[PDB]
């Protein structure tokens, strides 16, 4: 076990990248040489393996930190400010996601790949009626959604327990208050083992992204990696003028001047990006909220909300991804599906966890609001060939979620 101890300690960032170039270049050699059926046949399964993994514990992780999460945030009316604070994040999350579809368009991303998975191209299915939509996310069984997979009805029902057994706890009986105690820390002990299977599943993503990516690369060519730049090169500059859209308009038409801002904040942004997880970058931005010389009130409550609400960066990725995928399935969008799309993103963007490849579980999320379920073996193959390339992307989004945050605490501070 002495080579298994070295690869495990190891950067598992810095693996990804180095697995994802190893991936790449093998699969474009051996397809130069033929040999189409030898890795469809011995390498394919590797991959297979890892997306079933991911999708083990898509299910327990959603229900078990819904209810946790509820039961902590108690209607506090907040206060004055704090009806400020909640709106700023709400409209910003809009606009990053229409800024995605004009991007898009610009390059045109997934353009000649023609899937042809399952034998035959992806057939949109016709939406049932809006009003049996809504009717159903009220669950008919509370524990039949789990089992039968349904996400929608689970999140309604976990939100509305964790409402429910907060009251319990500050119920004046004390037989009640005890046991609404030893039911929510049960539940906050499957949240907390749910996360430890995400670092296991992370050390096996090398393995998992080069055999994903080396399937791509044999049976479509050397084409099909153009593309794939193209998405790569779209998100960060979407980002990159995004930040000067919107992040620097604010400074200019107030008094705080952005030179200086970016100035004391360079460490915070550099700290998170090497990192790549703006949940467990908090202890730098209370670290910088203390040496603002100002108020720190303000700074109990911005911060902790600012930490899950705010994630501009993975929303870009989140629309950009969904328009990716339909014109590789060759299905185009339609005006009445793009309206959806805002819709759902945003409030996809509110239940991302911040640690590293949350934006990859939530993003099937998405893809269902639109039509294109993961069951579909074409879906599938083109969402697998984005899991690959998720730790790149991932790199840059980081840096954007922690700039909003420290950006929008500040400008309310000044007011
Ligand atoms: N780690 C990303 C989120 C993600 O990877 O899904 C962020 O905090 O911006
Ligand atoms: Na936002
Ligand atoms: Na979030
Ligand atoms: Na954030």
């Amino acid at each position: 076990m002495g080579l298994y101890r070295k690869y495990i300690e190891y950067p598992v960032l810095q693996k990804i990248l180095i697995g994802l170039i190893l991936g790449a270049i093998v699969g474009l050699i051996l397809g130069h040489y033929g040999y189409a059926h030898a890795v469809h046949t011995y390498v394919k399964p590797f991959g297979d393996l890892f997306v079933r993994l991911l999708k083990m514990l898509v299910m327990p992780i959603v229900f078990a930190s819904l209810v946790v999460g509820a039961a902590s945030i108690s209607p506090a009316r907040l206060g004055r400010v704090g009806v400020k604070i909640v709106v700023y994040y709400l409209l910003t999350s809009a606009f990053a996601v229409t800024l995605g579809i004009i991007m898009a368009r610009l390059f045109n991303p997934g353009a000649g790949i023609h899937l042809a998975v399952g034998g035959q191209q992806f057939q949109p299915h016709q939406a049932p009626p809006l009003v049996h939509i809504l009717l159903d996310i009220v669950p008919t069984n509370p524990f039949g959604a789990l089992a039968n997979g349904q996400v929608l009805p689970t999140i309604f029902f976990a939100i509305i327990l964790g409402i429910a057994i907060t009251y319990l706890m500050n119920s004046e009986n004390e037989k009640v208050r005890k046991s609404a105690e030893t039911l929510l820390d049960a539940i906050n002990g499957l949240a907390e083992a749910m996360y430890k299977i995400v670092n296991g599943v992370m050390q096996y993503a090398p393995i998992g992204v080069f055999a994903l990516i080396a399937h791509v690369m044999a049976h479509q060519g050397v084409h099909v990696v153009g593309e794939l730049a193209k998405v790569t090169a779209a998100v960060y500059v979407g980002l990159t003028l995004q930040i000067l859209l919107v992040y620097f308009v604010l400074l200019k038409i107030y008094g705080i001047d952005p030179i200086s801002f970016i100035k004391h904040a360079k460490d915070a942004m550099l700290t998170a990006f090497v990192t790549s997880s703006s949940s467990g970058t908090l202890p730098v931005t209370m670290r910088v909220a203390k040496e603002m010389g100002i108020s720190e009130g303000i700074y109990s409550f911005t911060l902790p909300l600012g930490a899950t609400i705010n994630m501009d960066g993975t929303a870009l990725y989140q629309g950009v991804a969904t328009f990716f995928i339909a014109n590789a399935l060759g299905s185009h969008l339609t005006v009445g599906q793009q309206l959806t799309i805002v819709l759902t993103a945003v409030l996809a963007s509110i239940g991302t966890a911040g640690v590293p490849g949350a934006g990859a579980i939530m993003l099937a999320m998405v893809l269902h609001s639109v039509g294109l379920p993961l069951t579909d073996p074409n879906v599938a193959a083109a969402y697998a060939c984005i899991l690959g390339i998720d730790a790149i992307l991932d790199r840059g989004r980081t840096m954007v979620n922690v700039t909003g945050d420290l950006t929008g605490t500040a400008i309310v501070a000044k007011t």
